[PDB]
């Protein structure tokens, strides 16, 4: 279960670089130089790294400092063969973003947010990024009067449409991925789930430029089934990026290493990514717990990739097992994939086997055999 | 706070008619004749009633029995002036639907589900219904192997497209509203939130024929903010129907009377419906608790309408209060409603006030004044 | 992973016998004769069965019918070697219990509840039961005025004290186990968690007669950590019975087979039961999903036991692995088990190494190595 | 609704003094001098203030700095008439506490935690505090192997027993209150609810010295009913302190002002505190949202007290309304308060009206009238 760069495992600089400050706690680790993170990740078998603007270039840097920070990072990438497939903007840390970036009630802050994003898009393209993530973690409210959501969505659409006009004006090939989260740090966040983000994208001027960046833990903070939401994103053709981690239920955003939290959900996720031929980076957005020293940071990062590769092996074994394939037929997964009425509406209306002569009791008596199928899945997951 | 039929309050026959059977309990009330429910609701000031097929006509009825049941119900409507603005199909009670209707793995069950729906659409139109709700409460899974979600969504789209071809072929004016719910009775339900249902509708062949029917409690079973989701539905032009009730958090579907559960959320909901000029029925999907006798059933139904009218008065008083209007300006709700960059992209890029000369510290220091605004809202809600 | 009766696996008659009625659904299976359930469970390797009064003897039975039902069940036990280690009273199904049994507002219902319990205690003792479970599923409220909780707890204490006086008066060896659940079917249930039940027991007249019967899914319906609560019960000496099943988070009570739901929590649970030498029955309180026919019922029951035995093997391998034992020392689990201040208070107060000369920075810099330990645990669970 | 110091409203220095740093955000406000907070709170009508050690004296202060900080705070108290009814130790911010204080796996950290607590107990007594709160926010785990919970509870008991021996040795009148929280910042926190803390206290060497300090939001982060838990604490005689705030469901700890979040729960809470004659401080543990400037901080604090006084008035009006008193009798709240069997066990066993001649159908048919009672409660809350 040794990763190599051809598994396309990627990590945010902010993941391994998290210093361990939490709502109730000071930092437990020193800050990492991005160069060290690139080196250590490469050595673990990662393929690439991702960044917010402010992770690579300290906020408020001079042009000379900006150039120096980028030069050093570029050297580390050259030294290791690491890629930068994705970048993003920090529109949440600085106090000016306390009511949002794109949907801030103050118009001047909205304009600033757009300008800060556009500056970093240019940098992302320079570094070879194919995807630009937007996480509107400050977009939302704690109270009902504070944010008229229809006006906020107008602002959000205006922002995304301006960024799509910008990338089109420059001829860039980069696409956007909107990352949903239901709450935290705002009491409620706008576009709180994969569904809401998909729906919003369809109202943009150039929808083809936008997809989603779903995170395991974020959909689980609403008690939703993450594999199901990923299936709907894939169905829509919108899975442009993914954040892999773990989460134990409905609580604060834990960002556990991938495989921790809901292990069975992790199994079904990998099964779906691999069966669907998802071709994007397997990106980890996780925090090594603050209990850990640096050795533990790298152990946690390595465990992300290990767990993905173990799950990949088990899921593949499940699907290739002739006994599973029989069980799938016994549970009529083959019939689920057939059209209901390829014969057309009038044929269905005239088909007496569909209503007047349908034996509902006989059809109701047929067991679905899902428990046997699921115990096969359990036995494969556990290697039993 | 006395309702009259011109408040457009409506109730499902299954609401007041719930006999009180729960996962762990037998019925505590006798079944109601739909005629009695129409009469009693009319007397309380309701405007109309809604029905599943199987609430009005017992499942398996002969054609003569069907005609008799409809004749009696039509007489009650004529006697009272009650309307039937919405109908729906029961695709969840009968054991044949144990794995779904439209997304059942068995193809024969999918076809049957469509035929049962189309029969009831014809009846709904006969009774004057403008909206047809679909609640896919059996569409989903308890286990990961049982349901390939992409194939299930293909089936779901096929079903909805066939029903849209049917209503178009008949020249009916009726529209569809998809009702999301995240879980219960299935471990996870497909299209689990307002967002997912909105996104799915955009992939239908005739999207204009479909909207959502969001329920207060259902979005709250995912810990989501119901007013926010209603705002996104209104933003999309998709709020075709609404189910009003109460819910205490993330748990089984309680279906409390409206106003119970999250009272502040109820306030913000009414504020939004009324400010947006929502013109559909104020439909209650609630269960009088099984502790209640029939007197308590009608008291609970009356309380639904009372609470809506009290909230309406308080919300209107909030928005009309000059002190609130001042507070709204102090919190920059007026600026949220202004375009970010009506000057256009190039003008924003060239505007040094948006970046190079933006005083981020000064903008960060400006308080949003949201707590004062929210205490005004509290004082108006409580009549303090 | 083949169970035998010496693993002490037990099942409620209501588990495998669940007909599949849910809030929104009719039965999908026929009722089982208890004799058939005893036979089929025995054949799967179960050790025993448990019952509510009303599962073994239909409610309202004559004395002759009662005797016949018990005679047939006794013959099945004799035929198979099955035991009956636990029984319980149904104080939730009948409409008379709509506001509770022991804490019903109506005094006559409280008295009836006690008399129905005492009748079944006598039967439980006749059948050899060592434990009598009380699940107060109707004790609680949907609304704040309906139940004065302090008066309800007085009533609950009075009930339990009367049942303890009864068993003492008869010389029975049976003990009570109170089963917590946080909600469902009541909006909130009294004694909603293991903690609340433990605390309540300490106020009973004969606390030694009462423990807890924690259920995996019930503590997970409050988002709590089930292994932690079981550890507190074991710490208190109060783990008199356990209900094993699965649950996917904060939602309605799913009662999945054991191993489903939170698999990692299941692993840590088995590790704790086995390490602590828990000697009670491994009782499953699960519902075979209503999608299943009878074949699937028995497959689901078999999977309960299989998953326990796989987890037992993996947990034992974890604890016996010298690499894990090293990792445990590296994370200072050995120091957690040492007394903080066996030297006593004055010695601690005078110990300058504990404060004045404690190097807090050096102690803060030491990583806990928990991620490496947890990846060892993951690798053992998965057999990697 | 103007508070005066005789309503006994108190605030933590850390509440109004919160600078607005969150998991994803820098501070939005400058630090407050405790003297300014005392002054501003006094002016709003507060009665007192509470503190962690490290809020009053910066961590690592010299003895001269410690004396100066305490002298200035004492002058502010003298200038205003403010009291200090409660104090607490910060055992969570400093990195040395990353795995806990009292239950840290490192024994040296446990000893340090005790010494830091005992130093502050002496200071609390000097300042007149009657209650000392312990919040074990770092006691717990993110992973199953990291913390053997039975050994951690042994350590926790040892710590609390040593602190009780200390206060007894000094002749202090101060008592302890343990504050539960279910998670955050640890993945799961030990003693996660009011129930678990009550149960644990009964195993201490001097239980009479310990009670609970329940927080509105903390029990709501487990989806529990806060009024119910407060009723159990009052029933046990253990409500030694309370933290008042708001929370919107199962999510991160919001610490909204009191009255925000679950408003109906706030109403039932005040009703219970006032009806039970709770005599402790009405302490607010809230965070003015980081959107706010200092003006908004004081507005938020004022709103805490206003909302309590509005709820107090409405609850009192409810209980004094003859129509409510009639409704309470109609719902048999008077019978709930009567003993079930003051006649004794043998009399109940011989009472044929309790079983053999009990008309269960007649008792089941009697409605509880809870909806009418609850609509009265709603109408009183809203002043309708
Ligand atoms: O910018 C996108 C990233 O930003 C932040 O670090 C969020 O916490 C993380 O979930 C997100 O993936
Ligand atoms: O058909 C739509 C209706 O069906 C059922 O009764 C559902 O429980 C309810 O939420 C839904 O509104
Ligand atoms: O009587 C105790 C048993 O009763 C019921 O069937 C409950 O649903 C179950 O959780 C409980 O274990
Ligand atoms: O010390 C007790 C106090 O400490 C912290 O500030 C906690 O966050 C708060 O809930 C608690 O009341
Ligand atoms: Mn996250
Ligand atoms: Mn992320
Ligand atoms: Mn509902
Ligand atoms: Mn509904
Ligand atoms: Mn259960
Ligand atoms: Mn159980
Ligand atoms: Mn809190
Ligand atoms: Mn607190």
């Amino acid at each position: 279960y040794q990763p190599t760069p051809e598994d396309r495992f990627t990590f945010g600089l902010w993941t391994v670089g998290w210093q361990g400050r939490d709502p109730f706690g000071d930092a437990t680790r020193r800050a990492l130089d991005p160069v060290e993170s690139v080196r250590r990740l490469a050595e673990l078998g990662a393929h690439g790294v991702t960044f917010h603007d402010d992770d690579l270039i300290p906020f408020g840097s001079s042009d000379s400092e900006r150039e120096e920070h980028v030069k050093r990072f570029r050297q580390a990438l050259d030294d290791t063969g690491m890629k930068v497939p994705m970048a993003t903007t920090n529109l949440f840390t600085h106090p000016v973003f306390k009511d949002g970036g794109f949907t801030a009630n103050d118009r001047d802050v909205r304009r600033y947010a757009l300008r800060k994003t556009i500056r970093n898009i240019d940098l992302a393209v320079e570094l070879g990024a194919e995807t630009y993530v937007a996480w509107g973690g400050r977009e939302g409210a704690e109270s009902g009067g504070a944010k008229d959501v229809r006006d906020a969505l107008d602002r959000m659409k205006e922002a995304f449409d301006l960024l799509g006009e910008y990338v089109t004006s420059q001829g860039y090939d980069i696409r956007f991925a909107i990352e949903p989260k239901p709450n935290e740090p705002r009491g409620d966040i706008l576009l709180p789930t994969v569904g809401h983000a998909l729906a919003f994208i369809e109202r943009l001027e150039r929808p083809e430029l936008y997809g989603v960046n779903p995170e395991v833990g974020h959909e689980q903070m609403a008690g939703l089934n993450f594999p199901h939401g990923i299936a709907q994103a894939l169905w829509a053709g919108k899975l442009f990026h993914i954040d892999l981690n773990g989460q134990n239920g409905i609580k604060y955003d834990q960002d556990l290493r991938f495989g921790a939290g809901d292990l069975r959900a992790a199994f079904w996720l990998v099964d779906l990514l691999e069966s669907a031929g998802y071709s994007g980076p397997r990106h980890f957005d996780f925090k090594p717990p603050r209990t850990e020293d640096f050795d533990g940071v790298w152990a946690s990062a390595a465990g992300c990739m290990r767990n993905y590769l173990i799950l990949k092996e088990r899921a593949a074994a499940f699907r290739a097992d002739p006994e599973v394939q029989e069980a799938l037929r016994a549970s009529r997964l083959d019939e689920l994939a057939r059209p209901t009425a390829a014969d057309g509406l009038q044929a269905l209306l005239d088909d007496r086997s569909a209503f007047e002569e349908f034996d509902v009791d006989a059809a109701a008596a047929r067991g679905m055999a899902f428990e046997r199928l699921d115990q096969l899945a359990m036995d494969h997951l556990l290697g039993a």
